[PDB]
DNA sequence: GGGGTGTGGTAG
DNA sequence: ATCGCTACCACACCCC
């Protein structure tokens, strides 16, 4: 056991962090796409007409996990037996469950204790470890597999199990359903073999929005084709309201007290107007879902299509740990901030940039909440605190970074004992070019 | 019109 | 036990 004030605590973290893993693994995708599209445009142009297979692997981390449980495993049964995996027994995040157990209702982000009450009486949980090389593995043989198909015209990286597939139609060309379907099961059917059994499901459709409600309708196992010219009242019955993408708990909550608690998409396409939506979820948001209720992408989404490589680049670096965090002073605060702008400095040099701005944050424990929370070794309840400084020139250096960073933890004043997590940022990133003569 | 800050929220 | 990350738009509210 690796506690935060030892010098391996970050690694030990990392390892076994899964969401380190999917933020590492996306970032490496996206730098990825960039190196092998540099000298390429492959960009969709105003003159494109496009169908959107979005491709996503159904329970990723459970499905991968099963197929390569260990021996002590070896009679569990995917198709029966409701599967987690997770870490722990108690107050342990389930990163992904399979359809059995979300046929009781259990959902990935769940703790342990939370999902075992919703089985009735002589069903048992089976809990797997995680498998993160093996995860990663089984990605790699998808994003083959899609390039080796040669029917996309563009391929999106969104996560380790999900991409965006863009292929465009030329006026030359009739769509149909029957293509579309064979399409689909080609992919399924190909990655299916390619990872060795694990299973994809896929929305198809003419814009991204209308492709990841498709994809949701379509799963598990399956696909779904849905183009704007098929809508109806059927399609938008079937999804609740943070089904959207961009509405999670804190939007659905506001359009549930504006529209008098819509219980599907159907009810809120029905009851809303733009101006009350606008009023509710603020102007952008606003917008984005009214789009969304016709089918049609906004234009902050289209920009992944008209210009990947923008939106692919990464602007911000950082470290999140709000977990394990137990100082005693200030001396060990100080030595794990340092340790945190090492690894931060290793990475900016690994993508050749150094950086003008940077942030500290931090996680204090509220004054009325308990010293040990609810999960072991939790950030539980706390008050964040945030502060920024730029840097006059920018800079790779660990000795005015970190100086500054321990400095702007000293201005924010809280006491290491109360400290329950710490985020470092380098915020604006500049790149490095072959003139440095002053 | 231009700039800045800290914070909310989402995704996977 | 248990590993609650992290990029990035949008916002509110401040300056000239
Ligand atoms: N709260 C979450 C959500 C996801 N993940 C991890 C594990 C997931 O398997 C993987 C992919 O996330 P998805 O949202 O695609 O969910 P799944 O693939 O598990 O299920 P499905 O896509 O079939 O709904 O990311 C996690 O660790 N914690
Ligand atoms: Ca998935
Ligand atoms: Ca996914
Ligand atoms: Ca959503």
């Amino acid at each position: 056991i690796v506690a935060c004030d030892d010098p391996d605590f970050l690694t030990s973290y990392f390892a076994h962090s899964r969401l380190h893993h999917l933020s590492a693994w996306k970032a490496n995708l996206k730098d990825k796409f960039l190196n092998e599209n540099i000298h390429k445009y492959t960009k969709i142009t105003d003159k494109d007409t496009y169908i959107i297979f979005h491709i996503d692997f159904d329970c990723f981390f459970a499905t991968v996990a099963y197929l390569c449980r260990s021996s002590s495993f070896s009679a569990c049964d995917f198709k029966r037996d409701p599967i987690v995996v997770c870490h722990g027994t108690k107050n342990s995040d389930i990163a992904s469950c399979n359809y059995v157990a979300r046929s009781y209702g259990i959902k990935n982000g769940m703790w342990v204790s939370q999902a075992e009450k919703m089985l009735p009486n002589g069903i048992k949980l089976i809990s797997l470890p995680y498998t993160f090389e093996q995860f990663q593995l089984k990605s790699e043989a998808f994003y083959s597999t899609l390039k080796r198909l040669n029917i996309f015209n563009l391929i999106l990286p969104i996560s380790i199990d999900e991409a965006v597939c863009v292929r465009i139609i030329p006026d030359n060309i009739h769509n149909t359903n029957t293509l579309n379907a064979r399409l689909c099961e080609e992919i399924r059917q190909e990655i299916f073999q390619g990872t060795n059994g694990c299973t994809v499901s896929i929305g198809c459709s003419d814009s991204l929005v209308l492709a990841r409600l498709a994809l949701k309708m379509a799963k598990p196992n399956g696909y779904n084709i849905t183009f704007k010219s098929n809508l109806s009242e059927e399609f938008w019955s079937s999804f609740k309201l943070d089904d959207l993408p961009g509405v999670g708990h804190s939007t659905l909550s506001r359009l549930e007290s504006t529209f008098d608690s819509p219980h599907s998409l159907n009810d809120l396409r029905k009851r809303y107007t733009l101006d009350a939506l606008k009023a509710s979820v603020g102007s952008k948001l606003g917008m984005k879902i009214h789009l969304a209720l016709q089918g049609q992408d906004d234009e902050e989404s289209l920009k992944i299509l008209y210009d990947p490589k923008e939106v692919l680049q990464r602007k911000s670096l950082s470290i999140d740990i709000n977990w394990g965090i137990r100082f005693k002073n200030i001396t060990q605060v100080d030595l794990f901030i340092e340790r945190g702008c090492q690894y931060l400095l290793e990475k900016l040099n690994e993508i050749n940039k150094t950086t003008s701005q940077i942030t500290l944050k931090l996680m204090r424990r509220c004054k009325d909440a308990p010293i040990e929370p609810p999960k072991y070794m939790g950030m539980g309840r706390c008050d964040s605190f945030s502060r920024s400084s730029r840097l006059g020139i920018p800079t790779n250096e660990f000795g005015i970074i970190a100086t500054e960073m321990k400095s702007l933890y000293r201005t924010l004043g809280c006491p290491p004992m109360e400290l329950r997590g710490l985020a470092l940022q380098f915020n604006k990133l500049v790149d490095v070019g072959p003139d440095n003569n002053q």
